[PDB]
């Protein structure tokens, strides 16, 4: 149920923080327990309305947020964006059919839609229902099972998807969309301060890659450095990108150009 959920859930109290607490207090608002702006500390403002929401539904109310009382966040919440407010595309594996979808979910972000029409492209050539053969990557924005489970703990509620265990609401356009929105609104906030520029689709893309935190070492390492000096593991991991033909490592500068080639094959 969304007792099986609540089951897995961080059993929090006062005094811890982190995304959890973040989640809960979110959940709180949204369900009428105002407790502020969610910073991810359980102090007291977060205690008293939870030990008040569990009296308000006859939960042991001791303040200890556990297996219960989650699964009656998870049930009394309502969802600030449905996702049935982004219309699913009228077909799969089309640019033209994903677009009304991708301007729905920058009305609902922020991000503009040729970003998210460029990575879908990019990532699955429109079909939203594609698994890469390589690994977990999933749908329009190809999301790995993992990150995928972090970006659904942390945003769903904001657009109504509490759980999604098997993962496999990467196979919907428009979960993927809003998902993939609010990774590039990560990534974008990691990087402007970083690189003093407005961050590219490639800049973009590379943290959706990459990674956001090799993106940003990477993106600003020295152009004519040797890559694969600098980031082995992704090399090792895809060394046609990081390696020459003959086998000699790429500098910064042409994976860069590769990466930005990649992406421009895919723009407008
Ligand atoms: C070998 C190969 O080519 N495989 C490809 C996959 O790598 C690729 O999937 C993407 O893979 C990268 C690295 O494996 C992964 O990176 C993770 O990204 C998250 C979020 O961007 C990072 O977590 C964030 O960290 C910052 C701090 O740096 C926090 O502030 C933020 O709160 C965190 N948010 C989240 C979501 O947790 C991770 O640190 C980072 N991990 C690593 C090792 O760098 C991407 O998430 C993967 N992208 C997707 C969409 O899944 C895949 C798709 O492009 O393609 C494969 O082929
Ligand atoms: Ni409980």
């Amino acid at each position: 149920h969304h007792h099986h959920h609540g089951s897995i859930m961080k059993v929090l109290r006062k005094g811890d923080r982190g995304d959890e607490v973040c989640q809960l207090q979110t959940l709180l608002n949204l369900c009428g327990y105002d407790v502020g702006k969610p910073d991810g500390i359980f102090g007291n403002n977060t205690f008293n309305q939870v030990v008040k929401f569990q009296k308000d539904n006859c939960l042991d109310s001791d303040g200890i947020v556990g297996k219960n009382t989650w699964a009656e966040l998870f049930s009394k919440y309502s969802p600030p964006i449905p996702y049935k407010t982004i219309p699913m595309p009228t077909a799969n594996k089309s640019r033209a059919a994903a677009t009304p979808v991708m301007n729905a979910v920058e009305n609902a972000t922020g991000v503009r839609s040729q970003l998210l029409l460029t990575f879908a492209s990019i990532e699955s050539a429109f079909d939203y229902e594609i698994k890469a053969k390589t690994s977990s990557a999933t749908g329009w924005f190809q999301f790995l099972t993992g990150t995928w489970k972090t970006m659904i703990e942390n945003y769903g509620m904001k657009y109504g998807v509490l759980t999604d265990p098997t993962g496999a609401l990467r196979k919907d356009p428009r979960i993927s969309a809003l998902m993939g929105a609010e990774l590039i609104k990560e990534n974008m906030n990691i990087l402007r301060p970083v690189l003093k520029r407005e961050p590219t689709d490639t800049d973009l893309y590379l943290a959706h890659f990459f990674g956001p935190g090799a993106a940003r070492r990477f993106l600003t390492t020295g152009q004519n450095e040797l890559a694969a000096t600098h980031f082995p593991k992704e090399a090792q991991a895809n060394p046609s990108i990081f390696y020459n033909k003959d086998g000699s490592p790429k500098t910064i500068q042409e994976v860069y150009n590769l990466m930005d080639g990649k992406v421009a094959a895919h723009r407008k």
